[PDB]
């Protein structure tokens, strides 16, 4: 069933997010960047 989330373009320790085409990390509050790393 996993196919986008199996790698977790994250960078830090966020999660995945991907529906059809919008994928975006999850991460904490105070982080930024593309994929959530910063």
């Amino acid at each position: 069933d996993v196919n986008e989330c199996i790698s977790n373009p994250c960078q830090n320790d966020a999660t995945c997010l991907d529906q059809i085409g919008e994928f975006q990390c999850i991460c904490m509050p105070g982080y930024e960047g593309v994929y959530c790393e910063i």
